[PDB]
Formats: structure tokens, C-alpha cells, sequence
């Protein structure tokens, strides 16, 4: 059978041209070949379970649509040559947009403030509505049905970067009018946390868990982000500030309990530290934290040296921005689109100039998409489709586009811009000067954006969990042996290539500013000082985001542990957790995707 | 663009013929017309993002079904017979319920929370859940194991032992401190209300998953629980006078929190046992009696034995509520009778030949079904069977009906006298026939396919419309009904209700069970009405109200909301059999 897709001419006459151009092999590699085929489709999955089966079959099928209305919305806004030049850069590998198959119908992620759900409770959810949460029960409910809902109408991190700003109120009203027994008080806090952190380990997005973010946000972001802020019972927020710190480590803390009793993933932990001239300003939290990650190494250290961006947070935007963890509370991205640089270093042929001429040109074109699909999300918005933004949950203004990077090294490489010494795999001194242009050279692209679009850009050297295997795929099909990387690096350094740790700091601390924090740094593994120290010296060198990870065992029934064999169950080791791309996951589970 | 799907030869000439004859429209009735077109339903679907997503792929998996049941018939029965299903299926012959997963996932069952209490959640493989110790995370499992039932499987997910579990975990609580004392009630009751809004919350997404719950009289807890155990090794017939308390609890609190709050689910129903003209438990029945009175939100199970739920299939399945404990159906397929009406021209013999053959087209196609989802359970795609929650072995495959009334007056054997709109005596003849057909076929269903059958008289909330459509595009003037009706008598006929009820009392038991009377509308008369029609044998019976909202969402009754003082903007009343918004229902 064949099933008519209504395109404009122009639309099938471009798609006709570019299969005819590149091979029926490169839209099979973009997911625009058999994978449209339903029967062929649903033949290949039959042989998880069934729910995932209908969240997968119609992602060619969104991805087309979303690349298709992109493309008229680029032709409305540029003219034909610029849509044409981003649908065919985005099928042949020149870009990657993010989450395709939702690019034209929603938008990517946002860390919230629970401020709007405690205040107004959820009105926004429809078949019942929900009055404030009067209870710390009803509070952590509507926390979960705010992520459920949330998850389910974006492709990208829900953030709760102040959840124990507010969760403390519900513990201390509910202590107060003896809801809560004062002999079960610790008893009732640790449910409510295993509560919350269990239901955000279930299958919400189907396939798999929601993307949830939690900060523990240091005495210095408590009182800068909620100056002048009052809780419900009209009492200041910034008058608790030890009380929120206190519930904070007992979250920590039992989460590094919990782990042994029950191996999770979600939330993703950072902890949010103000740090300058060579001390942290909370140092008590900072102690804290070094301690805490010592068993597990479970949460990712963010460092900044000015609270200045969420100064009484709660047009031109400057929170910081990250798709695994530490996004300042109300900051987001509405979308994702990732310059392959690779394929620039090999159409550059070694030309640095060529190289930053193409780049600065393919930017501006990513921009373009950018400011369509904001477009077409506002589009989305008037169509009573996006209701958080309707109900001040998501907020657009506070919404970078983002131009993503992957494959810094490898484009290095391919440029012959790297090399090896004593020390381990390094960029040459012109290497070194290469990526600073580049990363410059978006910089400069980004800050005219705001000027030419009138939203914010901001640079993200991305996890690329996808990305980095497909951009590699098609640059290998386009030139073969001149590229030889089967995947492109998601750190400025690749994880797996033995350098001194030195080095990658380095890289981190001149990097890492150039894109305000939009990475990471994680450090494969003595003392709680020694931990200390080296956390002090690569937060002196600028490294903005890090962590440092161990190989955690699992048994077949989710017990964490370290060795071959389980101390609860005696069972033996059947999988690890590790810290891949900035959060922790099942091997088996990644070598399988 | 032109995007192809690999068919066998065989399908493709058969939807190229089917196509041929019946044309463009009928398939577009069908759902396989310009639904199938990304772009055009993209473009006038633009309710949230969300619902975009569930119903893009909803005719392509319903294509991909049609053509895997086409194959499997194929396989077990010869290409005639599949061709034969697929044209019933694509002109409106047949109904096939949930289609776009027809081929994918089971219909629905009702479950015991024993293996949740005893096991945990161990189908769930993203974290792993140990049993509950405690009413908070009992509650929190019922929640998560609905959410992951009701997205592996197309209808309801019933839950008629609840109040027997939870029962155990307030006690167990309040033996171990846990529960403020001078609290106990707030405490339960705000178990209740966590565990119900979290049911009306969108999790399937468009709309909230389906569930039931049932008020079990003494009869039936001290029969389903003969001998079981609670995990502290108490037997459960030891605690039927807490259950009942318990379930009286929840009853008494729905009827409030209505006013605080509209909400359809879940779905209530009280079970009954009535037998010589009385009521077994009738403390129970008077108390439901009394709560009914002022919602009407509780619909009536009437029995006459135990038997079936004591300790070839046997208890009670019905798609609207009451389904008995481990009772399920894996699909529905719903013959369209005013067709045959229609292609029997008032002959009532070839009438019941047509019918004889098209039931067993329809068990020929269950049968089909019921292999496929036995594939999807051996590619472990569905593991509410792996876990021993959904029992195959405890699922009918279901004979659907519906327009029984239109199909009459068809045939030219319905009038009106003074008493309203009813069934001639030759009519009446008719159904018994009709009915009686159908059931000897579903009886010899079992030696034949290995499985057991049932009838119900379906909700058809979609099927009534899109049936009446296409026999309306075949036949024309002939068929001059806008929807089919999914009661004996049609809802809104002038009809005397001695009438409804006398059908009902007639034919219910044909059915066993599956279908529903229920009528638009002090304590004794109440009951006394109550009483007069389980007399008269109508095994499950409503009353209904017009229950009217606000923006904001409070129950009452009028133009006007006593509460918060806005206008009414909305209804809630009960069409099929669950208590809706109007608004959405259009
Ligand atoms: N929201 C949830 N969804 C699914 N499983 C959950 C949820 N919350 C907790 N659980 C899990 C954690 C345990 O594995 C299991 C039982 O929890 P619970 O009854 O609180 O006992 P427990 O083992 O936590 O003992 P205690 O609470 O007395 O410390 O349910
Ligand atoms: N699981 C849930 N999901 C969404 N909303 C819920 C859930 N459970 C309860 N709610 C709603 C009911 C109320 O509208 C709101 C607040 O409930 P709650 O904090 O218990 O206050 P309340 O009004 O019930 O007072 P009280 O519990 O003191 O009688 O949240
Ligand atoms: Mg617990
Ligand atoms: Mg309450
Ligand atoms: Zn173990
Ligand atoms: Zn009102």
C-alpha cells in the first residue's frame, strides 16, 4: 500500500532532489527510510514491552512533519534557499536538531520553581482539579503529578532545583498541627523522600523514567534566590535558610542510604556551591557534599563564582543553562541544534579560516531554525497545546535557543590539530588556539542572535547520547577513511582516552566559561581532605561543572554495592552503574541503546 | 509524498477490491481514509500536546492490526474466511472494539491486589518495589500497578478487592504508631482522596485510565475469601464487618468530596446478593440505597448465587462496571444487528441465518485475536500475563450487540401503544430468537476454539454513530436511526419503565449479566423501587441524575453553583453507564 503525506510541491520536489543527491542510505541513516514502513516497523519491534511500541512507531512519522513544518516556517521567514539548506543540512549530518520527532510540537526542558504548584496547586490538569496542598503527603503528590504532567509535554530535563525550599514548609505545618507524630517525624520525612524518588523512577514517559533534576542549592543561592519571599503562613523564606539546608542533607544522606536498599537514577543530583578566590562562601555545605559523594560519587559539583544571574530570581538571559544537571531555578532551553564540527574539519580539508567561515555561516543558519522553531512552539502556545506556559510554570522569555556542540576533539583531529606528549593525548598549541576560535566564533554568532532575533542563544557542548554515534555515521558514509572516529566526543577531552587529569582540567577551566557552563566534566577514580583539595583545585582552575565517578554493582534485584557479590541479598554483580554522560545508568542499558 | 507498507499481495488486492466497491468514504468512515495522512491530521488536530501523540499512530496500528488478524485467520481458517472478516470489518458488519490495538495488547480484567500485597511491583523493571509495609506506599502500588496496566491494556482495570487489602494496612499502621490517634479518620480519608484524584489524573494521557471499584456485600467477601489469608496470617472472613466499615467509609466520603470536586472515576459499583425476593446483606443494600440517594453515582449488581465467585469460565463480565474478581474479557467484537435488519428485508429466517454466520465470523476472528496475543505474550511484550496479575484462562472473548432496538423496528416488530414505545409480541419472539442464537453459538465456541465466550450488550460509545453512518452510506433511507442504542429500549424513548424493566428482566440473563438499565429521573420509595426491579430479574440498574459543575469543578444541582456562586457550565451524567461530561461526550 502507499500512503499519500499532502507536502507542498516544493516540499516533494526538495525530498525527491536530496534522495536523488545523497541515496536512499543516508535518509535511512536519518531515520527517514524503511523506519516510515508501519508493517516493516512493527515486524522488527515484535521481534521492554508493548507500551513502548506506540511511543516509537510514530517518531519517523513527527520527525517528518516537524522537519516539514520547519521547513515552511524557514521558507516563510528566509525564503526557499535557507529552508532547503537547513532540511538538507539536517538530513545530511551537517546539524543535529534535538528530539526531531517532537521539534515542531514541543519544547525541550525548564528547571521550575514550585512556588506557582504550592500557591495555586494544579489547575492546569483538567479532568480534576487540585486546591493549594495543605499536607506534606498532598504537597509530594502534586509534585509528582506536576513531573508526570510536565515530562509528558516537553522532551527534556523537568528541573526542581528549590523542591526543599518548599518541601520544609509542608514538614514544619504538618510537625506543628500533629499530622505528623514527633516520635515518626524522621520516619515520615525518609518516606515522603522514598515516595517522591521511586515515582520518579517509573515508566512515566513509557519507555522510560521522566529526566528529573534536583539542587542542593548552598546557603548563598537559598538567600539570594528567595530575598524577599515569604512562604504560605506569610513568614520569610530566607529566615529558614537552616532549616531547607538541614531537610537537604537528610535528602543526601538518605539517598546514600537508599541506594544500597534500591539502586536509582532519578533524580539527578548537583549541588550548587558560590565559590571565589580560592574558597567556597558556604564552605560547611561544601564539606558536606565532599563528604556525602564519598560513597557513591552520586552527585555533580556545581561551581560559581557570582550570584549576580539569580539574584532575586523567584530581556537578554544569563542563568546558567545545562542539559544534565545545575540549571539555575527558571531557565531552560526551547530546543537544541547541534553543529557537526567534524564535517566541517573535513570540508575544510585543514583551511582554518575555511573551517571558521563555514562555521560562522552554519550557525547563522542554525539560528534561523532556531528562531522558526520558536516560531511554530509560539504557534503551539496560541493553540492551547502547551498549557505550562499558560499557567507560568514554563516561561519562554526565560528560554535560550541553544546551538549545541559535539566533536570539538575529533574536528581538532581530522585538522591535524592534535597530538600526544609524556602527559597523554592533547590539542597542539595551535589546536588549543583552533578551539578557542571556535568556540569565539559561536559566542560572537550567539550574542548578535539576541540582537538579530530578540531571544537569547546560548553554546552547549551536549551529551549527544544519539548524536555523537549518528553525525559520526553519516561523516563516515559522506568521506570514509578520512573520518575515522566511530563516535564523536561529548567532553573536551574523549573519556576514554588516557590524558593526565591535569589536561582535562586545563581544557575545563579555559573551556567551560567560553560556553557558561553548558558541560561537564567527569573524572573516572584517600582522604576526605585529599577529595577536598583536588575539588578546591579544580574549582580554582574554572572547570564550572564535574564529577568524579565509581563503578557501582547491581544484583539482579537493584541492590547497589561495590565488588562481585551483594552484602543484602549474597547475590552476584549482574550489571553497573555508571556516570556515562553526566548522570548515572545501567550499562547494559547503554550498550543496548 | 508516497510512504509504503508491505503488505502480502493477497491484502493489498483485497483492501484495492474492498476499495473498489465500497470507495473512498466508507474507508474514511472506517478511519482509513485521510486519518492516515500525517500531515492533514497533523495539521487539523491543531485537550494538550500530549493527546497529539497517543492519536497520530492510532489508524496506522489499526491498519497494521487489521492486517495481522487478516493474516492469522489466514493462517488458522483460509484466506475466504479472513477476507471475509476484514470486508465485515471495513464496511461495518462487524464492530472490532479498541482496533488500533486490536493486534498489540488485551481488552481488559479484574484484578485481586493479593500477588501487588504479596509481591510488590516486580513487572516494573526501572526500579524495583518491594511488598507494601505500610498504607501510604499500598496506596502508592495500587496507583503505580493502575498506571501500568492501563497502558497494556485497551479498557478497564477493575479493582474489586481493594477495600479487603486496604483494610489490613490501616490496622497495620495504626498498630505501629504511625497513624495520629484522634486522626484515624482524616487519616483514611485522606488515603482516599490521594489514591482518587490521582485515578482522574491524565496518565493514559487524553483521559484517565478506566477502573472500577465494587462495594462487596458480606456474601460475597465471605465467599471470594473462603480460607485466604492476610500476610500477618489472619483470616480475611475474620475481618468482614471491618471491610464492610471500611467500604461504607469510602461510599460516605466519595458522596461528600463530590461537592468539593466532580469525578467519574473510579467507576462504582455495589454487589448484591438477592434471592426469594430479598436482600442477604440487607444492611448493605439499605446503606448504598441511602448513599445513592444523593448522586446517584453507585450502580446496582444484582445475583442470585455465589457460586461463581465461590473460592468453562462462568462469573459476570461487563465492560461498564461489576466485571467479577479475576474476570476479564481480551476483546470485544460487536455484531452490527441492524445490517442484518437490513439485509434480511423483514425476513426473519434468512434474518437468523445471516446472524448464525456473522457470530461465527466473529469467533473465528477472536480466536485469531486470542493466538496473537498469545504471540505477544511469548515475545514478552505483555508482562501483566508473565506476572500472573491478567489471566488469559480468565478472559471471555466477547460477542458484541448492538442496535437490538433499531433492528427491530427494522424488521417492523416495534409499536406504540399508550404505554410508549415497545416490542411486539413477535418482536419479543425475536430478541428470545436472536438472543438464543447468539448464545448457543458462544456455548459451542468452547469445544470448538478451546476458550469461552460471552455476550454483552456494549457501551458502543463510537460504534453506535460510526455503524448507523455506514449502514446510513449502504442503505440510505432505509436505515433512519442517527445512533444505534445500547439498551433494550432506547434511553430517551417514550417508554413506560415497567416496560424497560420487564426486558431487562427478560434478557439481562440471556446475557449474563452484560448490559445495563439505567433510568433518567425519599428513602423508602427509593428502596422499594430498588427491590421491585431485582424482582424482576435485571441483574445490573441505575438511576441518573443531571449533575451540574462549575468552571471550577464543584458538584450540585441547578443553574447556579452553591458553593462558589458561578453559573453552571457543564453536566455530568450517566450516557453508557459511567457517570461523564457532557460537554466532552459531544
Ligand atoms: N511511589 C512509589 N512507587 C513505587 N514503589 C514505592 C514508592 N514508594 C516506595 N516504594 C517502594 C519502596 C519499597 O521497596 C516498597 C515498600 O515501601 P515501604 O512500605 O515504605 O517499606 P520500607 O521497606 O520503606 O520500610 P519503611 O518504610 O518502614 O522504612 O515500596
Ligand atoms: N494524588 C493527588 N493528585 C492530585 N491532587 C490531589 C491528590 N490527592 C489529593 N489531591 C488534591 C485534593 C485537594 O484539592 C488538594 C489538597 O489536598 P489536601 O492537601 O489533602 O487538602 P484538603 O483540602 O484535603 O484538606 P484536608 O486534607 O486537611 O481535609 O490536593
Ligand atoms: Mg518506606
Ligand atoms: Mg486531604
Ligand atoms: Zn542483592
Ligand atoms: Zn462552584
Amino acid at each position: 500500500m502507499k500512503v499519500q503525506y499532502s507536502f507542498e510541491r516544493e516540499f516533494e520536489e526538495l525530498m525527491s532532489d536530496l534522495l536523488s543527491k545523497y541515496g536512499y542510505e543516508m535518509f535511512q541513516m536519518d531515520g527517514l527510510g524503511d523506519q516510515l514502513d508501519v508493517v516493516k516497523f512493527t515486524e522488527d519491534f515484535v521481534r521492554t514491552n508493548i507500551s513502548t511500541y506506540f511511543i516509537e512507531i510514530s517518531k519517523p512519522h513527527t520527525y517528518l512533519y516537524s522537519l516539514y513544518r520547519i521547513w515552511q516556517k524557514m521558507k516563510e521567514m528566509f525564503g526557499k534557499g535557507v529552508a532547503d539548506e537547513f532540511v538538507e543540512a539536517q538530513i545530511n549530518g551537517a546539524v543535529y536538531l534535538h528530539d526531531r520527532h517532537h521539534a515542531a510540537l514541543m519544547p525541550y526542558c525548564f528547571a521550575y520553581t514550585l512556588k506557582p504548584i504550592v500557591e495555586k496547586g494544579l489547575p492546569f490538569i483538567k479532568t480534576i482539579k487540585s486546591e493549594p496542598a495543605k499536607h506534606l503527603s498532598t504537597f509530594i503528590q502534586h509534585v509528582i503529578q506536576f513531573v508526570m504532567f510536565a515530562s509528558n509535554q516537553s522532551s527534556g530535563a523537568v528541573g526542581l532545583p528549590d523542591f526543599f525550599v518548599w518541601m520544609w514548609y509542608f514538614v514544619k505545618k504538618d510537625l506543628k498541627e500533629g499530622i505528623i507524630p514527633r516520635d515518626k517525624l524522621d520516619w515520615y520525612i525518609e518516606q515522603h523522600f522514598q515516595i517522591l524518588t521511586y515515582s520518579l523512577n517509573q515508566p512515566i514517559r513509557t519507555t522510560q523514567s521522566p529526566y528529573t533534576n534536583f539542587t542542593y542549592l548552598d546557603r548563598n543561592y537559598i538567600k539570594a534566590i528567595f530575598e524577599g519571599e515569604r512562604y504560605p503562613d506569610g513568614s520569610l523564606i530566607t529566615d529558614h535558610v537552616e532549616d531547607i539546608i538541614a531537610l537537604q542533607k537528610h535528602y543526601w544522606e538518605w539517598v546514600s542510604r537508599e541506594r544500597e536498599r534500591q539502586m536509582f537514577t532519578f533524580p539527578v543530583l548537583t549541588a550548587s556551591l558560590l565559590y571565589k578566590d580560592g574558597k567556597f562562601l558556604d564552605e560547611d555545605s561544601a564539606r558536606f557534599i565532599n563528604k556525602i559523594n564519598m560513597k557513591w560519587q552520586d552527585t555533580n559539583w556545581y561551581i560559581s563564582d557570582s550570584i549576580d544571574a539569580v539574584a532575586s530570581c523567584c530581556e537578554k538571559l544569563k542563568g546558567r543553562m545545562n542539559s544534565i544537571g545545575g540549571s539555575d531555578l527558571n531557565i531552560g532551553s526551547f530546543k537544541v541544534i547541534t553543529v557537526n564540527l567534524p564535517r566541517i574539519a573535513l570540508e575544510s580539508g585543514g583551511d582554518r579560516e575555511k573551517y571558521l567561515q563555514i562555521l560562522r555561516h552554519r550557525v547563522q543558519l542554525i539560528k534561523k531554525a532556531l528562531a522558526a522553531v520558536r516560531e511554530i512552539i509560539k504557534e503551539r502556545i496560541s493553540e492551547g497545546l502547551l498549557p505550562l506556559y499558560e499557567n507560568g510554570l514554563m516561561l519562554l522569555n526565560r528560554q535560550y535557543g541553544t546551538i549545541g556542540v559535539t566533536g570539538v576533539w575529533e574536528s581538532a583531529s581530522i585538522m591535524g590539530l592534535t597530538t600526544e606528549d609524556i602527559d597523554g593525548l592533547k590539542y597542539t598549541e595551535e589546536g588549543e588556539v583552533f578551539v578557542d576560535n571556535v568556540l569565539d566564533t559561536i559566542r560572537e554568532e550567539a550574542e548578535k542572535g539576541y540582537h538579530e532575533y530578540g531571544f537569547t542563544f546560548n553554546i552547549e557542548q551536549v551529551p549527544a547520547e544519539k548524536a555523537a554515534v549518528t553525525l559520526a555515521q553519516k561523516d563516515r558514509f559522506l568521506f570514509g577513511e578520512k573520518q575515522p572516529f566511530e563516535i564523536y566526543s561529548n567532553q573536551w577531552v574523549p573519556l576514554m582516552a588516557n590524558t593526565d587529569v591535569l589536561n582535562r582540567i586545563r581544557y575545563s577551566g579555559k573551556w567551560d566559561k567560553k560556553v557558561s557552563g553548558g558541560a561537564i566534566l567527569h573524572i573516572n577514580l584517600k582522604t576526605e581532605e585529599e577529595s577536598f583539595n583536588m575539588v578546591k583545585m579544580i574549582a580554582d582552575m574554572g572547570v564550572m561543572y564535574f564529577a568524579f565517578n565509581t563503578k557501582i554493582s547491581v544484583c539482579e534485584d537493584g541492590h547497589a554495592f561495590y565488588g562481585e557479590r551483594c552484602p543484602v541479598c549474597g547475590k552476584a554483580k549482574v550489571d553497573e552503574y555508571m556516570r556515562i554522560v553526566g548522570y548515572l545508568v545501567p550499562v547494559s542499558a547503554f550498550n543496548k541503546e
